[PDB]
């Protein structure tokens, strides 16, 4: 229920991944179609799309006869470009990654954790290991420092270059050195677990894995305000107007407030989103 971030407890099957939602939608009894966002953005017909063999899905989708649409597995957003699909009266709900239009019919869902089962990707297999996240979350949370910073600036520099430039040299920041390996993943999670805060700026897409990775480890992610994030304001996320003038005093106060407040942490659990889709069946 409504509870404190510190009180969060996870089971092995709780973690949100887009594969779990995609798999959920394969059972057509639940009356929901999952399409990779690319096939919406680059549609060759206004109201007809297909996964074109993505996840071995060759079905042609007729959106005029689709009651619930679900899009993800893409850093692409849902924006004004898709307004003609959104205005279809037969569509009761559009569940999407990267909601970027202020329309009440479009419902954000968390990017969550990397899809471990991405076929020939060793990187997806390593970072997608939710067991390792679960294991670390059950160890004693021993705070080593205020904020964890482990950021590849390339993914979206206008924000990420400022974070590295402004805060790399702060005593209250620990710089993380990402090693893409089974040992490296464990070390990364342990580091992040031992901080009150993690920097979770947007990347190529608005939503990032770091945001969700942080919340499962009961570490507070820091994220720039965006319409894409506006339905997650009942999660203990530190939303910032910009990246300038973060201090030890500012973060210590935000820590005391966020940890004192009660949050809808059920939204971190895949079951929430299964039931939310079933609600529009
Ligand atoms: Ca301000
Ligand atoms: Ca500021
Ligand atoms: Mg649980
Ligand atoms: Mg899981
Ligand atoms: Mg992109
Ligand atoms: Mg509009
Ligand atoms: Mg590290
Ligand atoms: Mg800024």
């Amino acid at each position: 229920g409504s509870m404190k971030l510190a009180e969060l407890t996870l089971e092995s099957d709780d973690f949100i991944t887009s594969d779990k939602l995609f798999n959920f939608c394969k059972s057509t009894i639940f009356g929901a179609k999952y399409v990779k966002t690319d096939f919406i953005k680059f549609r060759q017909y206004q109201y007809i799309v297909s996964n074109c063999g993505w996840r071995d899905d060759t079905d042609v989708v007729f959106l005029e006869n689709t009651p619930v649409l679900v899009t993800g597995h893409s850093d692409y957003d849902i924006s004004e470009r898709e307004i003609d699909i959104i205005r279809l009266p037969n569509i009761r709900a559009w569940f999407c990654q990267n909601r970027n239009i202020p329309h009440p019919k479009v419902i954000s869902f968390p990017l969550g954790i990397t899809n471990k089962d991405e076929p020939n990707s060793e990187i997806h297999r390593i970072i997608g290991n939710t067991d390792r996240i679960l294991e670390v979350s059950k160890t004693p949370k021993e705070i080593k420092n205020l904020v964890y910073m482990n950021i590849t600036v390339k993914n979206f520099p206008e924000e990420r270059q400022r974070i590295v430039d402004l805060y790399s040299d702060k005593s209250w920041v620990t710089i993380g050195k990402g090693e893409v390996s089974e040992e490296g993943h464990r070390k990364f999670l342990e580091d992040m677990y031992a901080h009150k805060f993690c920097f979770a700026p947007r990347g190529n897409g608005i939503d990032t894995h770091r945001l969700w990775e942080s919340l499962y480890l009961r570490t507070i992610p820091i994220v720039k305000k965006h319409i894409a994030m506006e339905q997650f304001t009942d999660l203990p996320i530190l939303f910032v107007n910009d990246w300038e003038n973060i201090t030890e005093e500012y973060l210590n106060e935000q820590y005391d407030i966020i940890m004192a407040k009660d949050w809808n942490l059920d939204k971190l659990k895949i079951d929430y989103w299964y039931q939310k889709i079933l609600e529009y069946s």
